[PDB]
């Protein structure tokens, strides 16, 4: 009766598309629809269809992702998955997992990419991001904080799509978990959708110039006047240097008749949550962003870079896919890194879905294995091999998806 | 008129408490100022009376705190730090500060730390507190959680205080930033507060006992029964420990499954707390962090090199202490997981910073690449700051003490 | 200055209505006012008008009522009551009372039914309905409750249409209260209305289907996503199955929905089936509130017409006092295959209102209770207990499709 | 190492009682202990006990209750059932299930009755919700009643708990066999239902009592209510009962005309309480309707022929316990307004039912009609259930008696 | 870069108006901007523009407002006062009040004022609270009236706008003189007062208009609110304005939204401090009262505004008035006032009161007592008894009013 098949058509994507918003509950966003089109390749749209509706959907976005060191590398960046209510505990998702999975190998990405809303597919939980918010009044910044020479104005989105991608990647080497964004992936991350703007305004645009009129940071909100305690919710907010960020924020923070302000999907280590002279006032409430699955072990393992020198073997067990499950050499360091199957006395034991969460530098092996998820099977090797999978920035939340 | 000194006797100890709390627009709570006299020394605790009332305090207690590495060191923790509402701008503070600052420099404590509520003091905030809660009916542990085999009692205070202090001891090695617990300390860390009835209720105590009867995790908490409408009966956790992760999760399981309760609170849990990644659904446990210790190091080279670091670094630091210019200096730490070195050096300084920002990354709970990043520390020399931000971290979050 | 009439044409109509709209603080709805039109008789709609505007409003719709026993009767379903607050305190509502009544009366209707928004005109709440809400993670059902081996299907509203009336058909014979609903009621009945989507969502149409492709049970709701911690909701409008197994599982299926958080169903029966297949009754919030109130137009033509739960041989002495004629001493015997009623001179066992006697007419009311609250009285001993348990009926009435 | 028993003594009894509140995440509330005791008899508490605490407890009050159609009969009023949540998955409370009811048996009572609550017995072993209670409250400015209800010519006095009952108990004597559900009351269970607890104080006020008077000076009505003042000042009514349909309506229209009173609520009340039907606006008062009292039917031809019938019936029931497999069997239920006789059959059976759901209809507040709609009844012949549920309804709804 | 100018077209209008709306974080109001144009002289809208973008405004209508004894003086109704949050702290709204003030000045207007809410210009260049307003709300079943109040015997009707139109100006005309703060209202005015905006539809629904006849059939009385329906048993009148010709009219209309069915709450905003629905409640507690800032003052004219109103009493005294923003303003004056006279210039004599203008302008509509100003420290008195003879007679038995807003 149901048939695995990928979309066919304009007409196949609307309907397609319209069935992943209504499991949510929600009525389908056609402007969002719209937009993310043009970044939507329709062989990774898959779904099984009842010949008069989709009743489960899984797809995926080729992305690029920064890899802890600075390396960009292919990622499928999974999105709309769905099985309606009425065809659950059919295995359905079972097979949408295991032909994705497969077709993501296939395209040479090493792993798999997900916004948490999946442990036994091998997902974990690897980077996690803060939710900032406080009285406008009371973020005043530490006395040392310069804000520079710098200057800036409110832009239209055309001005601002001519500025913010150059600083955008300038930036993004030095932040693990960030994402490549094409003109097509930017008018998707800055569409006033009506959706965000009935939950606060129309958005804006800012860019920083420094003393010479060159851009050097910009932010994106949106105003939510006073319903009564008006709001400024930030959709972003970047520089290329310590001033233009500091600027550019305490420009937010100063704007007359705003009384709170919002940061969603901040970094859990954003700078502004130490320019702010007192931290209580900015409350900092910690949730999970992204999800890893490790395609390729060996590769993914090889193309980051690790805080500090490793040389550790690691006893994976993948259950959802066996075929990954084996015994890996890892050498590597600020500089190297190689990992490859070996016979030699294991180490650490562990899951690929626990792999998958200390990937990005997010998660600390260390506190797995004292939990009991991870086991030490060698001493002194959780620790040495924890600090290494970590990073000295922590990895921060990309545009969604 | 005011006067400068420490306290004399046991009514001038009630008087001075009792203005502390006055600061703090509280009522003297008398249970807990007749615990803690037993664990404090009258001549660390300052202040300035004006003849009739003390007008201002400020004290510390003689602690020992785990570093990183587990090495444990003598510590002063500041207490009580207070100045009346009508003595502000008097400059009460900065003097009190800079005697307390100085005795403890002569008692030999290379580090003080105070609970926040001073930058300029040279304080900086070292480690982070997480407040978990949810709903307990959506706190499920994953599939692979081992409960083990053991059992649990809920028993007096007395039978508590014959077990916990060994769990406890055995445990902190390996949990930065708690501090060692004498039997006085344990008792203000379980007395029964009329304070935190009022906001729960009477506190009661669990051990968690192997197979075969060996203590192996206890449990804090307090009940606050429902008050709706509908049930909401929440349990406030106020610690949980384990020698082993299968008496830690059956502990927290105990917890979790108890009937009646709609809610659980653990207020100062540590920012990377086991619970957190044994629940199956992460967004059922809310987690908020805020600010917990902040550190002032007195002896800068002692202290960089009483810790270890988890991984080698090689890097001279430029320190800049405003308040005490004495410790303003060029240090090069040689460190690692087996060593720790730090002295005055001639050699190019790799990193400036101040004191204040060189404690807050002391305890790993700060990384000094985020404050490099945000323009309070300067990379004088490339790479330096990556190195050294990596070796001053830690595998295991510093967490906070019980409070003081 | 005021005028008593009919509503004349389709302007007339549309003015009307927005009228009545106005009075309860609310813009015309014209979704709901356009569709309902299809069932509306112009002849039915009376009001006051004064010239430019309407200043008072009531109307009824032709109905059929399922009465205790399975009976299937006409009924006036009164609607649209409205007098413009300008208007008030001058004995407009008495005036057009007293008209529709006698217009019912001549319609052949023996009694008339009105929701709650009237007691001195004979009307009395008969049926109560309850709103059942609850966070659908604690709703489990006991273990013995047997879900069966059917499946369901989200539908549009034109498949729900091809199956849910000769469902309803089947299953409203047991539910005294329930209406009759023809292609135009269930085209008002699923209207997917814009009032209702501001407030939740837009309609849902679910339907249960058995292992040999019969469907045997559907479901009306709505979602209500997450505006805040997450809370989610569905407000169901209505579920229904011909056998235990298909009204379970519909309920399953709606309880175990991911991202739902709590599920509200107003206008459900007082015992509704759900009530009874939650395990933890304290997890499932039971609010009940008044539903219909029934107008006795016809007394001892709608006393022979239903069926009672057991025998009865009873003289009521009923007092009509809004309309004096129907008051009258009437012999009551009836059972649950007889029912016949009529005026005789015997000593009377009961002395009661109209409005209370419509009040107990449906089994929802207690007789022996009004009793003991002192509104009716017993005339000779032992009569109201056997009154009370005929009136009464095993299973509640229940409130019907909104009008 | 757990031992079942029951209670010893005196400080045996509070240590019991201690426990069964510790379990329900509350302090011991000493005054209702000291109360409830003039009526407990020790050799019905039974529990585990570890040899230094109470593990588990179930208890039972000898009490007597009015059935459909007037006759009072012994019930165990079951009472003070917890598991400590140390204790759970032992089969604790399986045990202590099987040795009440088969004590229960034995004593004579053919019942058991339980107020349904957050109870750990919630809804097994048997026990059948079989009453419920509403919650009915609103503004006191909204509550008019009818224009008929007749007030007649009392008055009102509040009175002390003393004045209180030397006239409340008649009052309630003469109206109870009316009133299925409702439990006799002797002076031991009267001093606990006006007991002016402080856990009651806290959520309102001191308990007050109200005597209606005839104009001949008899007492013919009476109100329990504590006032809770603004913090909208509210009164929470414990009980109202006339002996006419006067005296009802004037002690309700007493306190609905109370000046300072904005708000009224009436938790316990019948579902079908007469003050429902005299107020004017019904969307006014709000009625929230919840589980009151379980049965559980432990001599099931007894209890059957106990009751009366609101009319004839004659039925087979083929009844299956499955925790009391000795009660299994099928039943011939002869009954009407005035007779009852039951007595196991071989006969073909009309109506197939669990011992729990047959609890569920025996005081006429569940419909076993419905039951049979909602698949958890099944009619074995047609047309059986119809005339069964009738006949176990009642005129009078079943209500909630004083708490235990 | 910046050049101040004023507004040049209609296209150049609604881009300067898109710009004031988008500083106070709300998007354009096209109904209210449309409505608002047909009073609106495009050169006294003048403000900052950048050669693309309005970077501040500031705007000013010509208007009338009643004074203290009835007379009816021009004023400049300040309005669209806004600074772009990027071109904050550069003196550009300095800059827009000088000009505006000197434009003020040169129009014969005596004062302008200026609505609280504008928190641009909040207490500053002069401007000083002079009026109130009070929020008056409650539970309409608890609003019974003292058994004294007489209701009269007129009728009500739910009208239409056209037909409110045609009747409420006349009833409007007529009790004015005699409730200071009010301002004359032209049909281009009482179209933007009563209309239907979605703004305000949003917050309740559409606007409804009753009018009260008397028993003849005249017109003496006129209601504007708006429904809130109950969501979520709350539904709310809000009450936009009650207006009689005597107090029958006044009493009736209210008692009309007071009594209506499905009602709840009622919501008066914008009322004044001494509405008499106040005194008309039997049980005052039931209707609560919260008083806020309505209208600032800037004397422009000093001598012509104090002696165009009249006093509560005879009054002669000497004020050394201070005007820090325009000292061309700053002189000694003699004041002599009563209820049928009101004189003002300038003396060599000695002062009696030291002030600032920012007060005068407070105490200039009666709304502020002189007395408490002194009480306070903000005015000081130089010969006793001046200041409380002076404080009597710059008050009024009526207290002034919020006029419709601008």
């Amino acid at each position: 009766e149901l048939t695995l098949r990928t979309i066919a058509d304009e007409d196949d994507y609307e309907s397609y598309m319209a069935s992943a918003y209504s499991v949510f509950l929600r009525d389908p966003q056609k402007d969002e629809i719209e937009v993310n089109r043009k970044f939507t390749e329709l062989d990774r749209m898959i779904g099984f269809h009842d010949g008069k509706k989709w009743v489960a959907t899984t797809g995926a976005f080729s992305r690029h992702v920064v890899l802890p060191g600075g390396a960009v590398v292919p990622v499928a960046a999974v999105t709309a998955v769905t099985v309606s209510p009425t065809h659950r505990r059919r295995g359905l998702l079972t097979t949408m997992m295991r032909h994705q999975l497969a077709d993501i190998r296939s395209r040479g990405e090493s792993l798999a990419m997900l916004f948490a809303s999946y442990g036994r597919f091998g997902y974990g939980v690897a980077t996690e991001s803060a939710e900032l918010s406080g009285q406008v009044r009371e973020l005043a910044f530490r006395p040392t904080v310069d804000l520079g020479d710098g200057t800036l104005e409110e832009v239209s989105a055309e001005t601002f799509l001519a500025s913010a991608p150059a600083i955008y990647d300038a930036v993004i080497p030095g932040l693990p978990g960030q994402m490549s964004r094409t003109p097509e992936w930017w008018a998707s991350w800055t569409l006033d959708s009506e959706e965000l703007q009935k939950e606060s305004g129309k958005v804006r645009f800012v860019l920083h110039y420094e003393s010479d009129g060159t851009a050097s940071g910009f932010a994106i909100y949106r105003p939510k006047p006073g319903w009564g305690n008006a709001e400024l919710h930030v959709q972003e907010v970047l520089g290329t240097n310590p001033r233009s960020y500091a600027r550019t924020w305490r420009y937010l923070l100063d704007m007359d008749l705003v009384r709170k302000i919002k940061y969603h999907g901040a970094s859990v280590q954003e700078e502004l949550r130490y320019l702010v002279a007192n931290h209580p006032s900015l409350e900092c409430v910690v949730s999970d962003a992204i999800q890893v699955r490790l395609v390729d072990i060996p590769r993914a393992l090889a193309q980051r870079r690790y805080a500090a020198d490793v040389d550790v073997v690691l006893e994976v067990t993948d259950d959802f896919l066996p075929e990954n499950s084996g015994r890996y050499r890892l050498r590597g360091g600020l500089d190297h890194a190689s990992c490859e199957i070996t016979t030699d006395d294991a180490d650490i034991a562990l899951t690929v879905r626990d792999l998958g969460s200390v990937y990005m530098g997010g998660v600390s092996l260390q506190v797995l294995a004292s939990a009991g998820l991870v086991t030490e099977l060698r001493a002194g090797a959780v620790q040495r091999a924890a600090t290494a999978f970590g990073w000295p920035v922590a990895p921060s939340a990309p545009d969604d998806f």
